[PDB]
């Protein structure tokens, strides 16, 4: 298994995080998830 270069909760970019946290926001790593609620194309269904 190899999907976590650090995982210390702090990162400088998205590549500075691990698999469990594919996103790097606020100098920290978290779950990226989907884009945003509502949706830019069709906010229904």
């Amino acid at each position: 298994l190899l999907a976590c270069l650090f995982g210390n909760g702090r990162c400088s970019s998205n590549r500075d995080c691990c698999e469990l946290t594919p996103v790097c926001k606020r100098g920290s790593c978290v779950s990226s998830g989907p884009g945003l609620v509502g949706g830019i194309l069709g906010g229904i269904l």
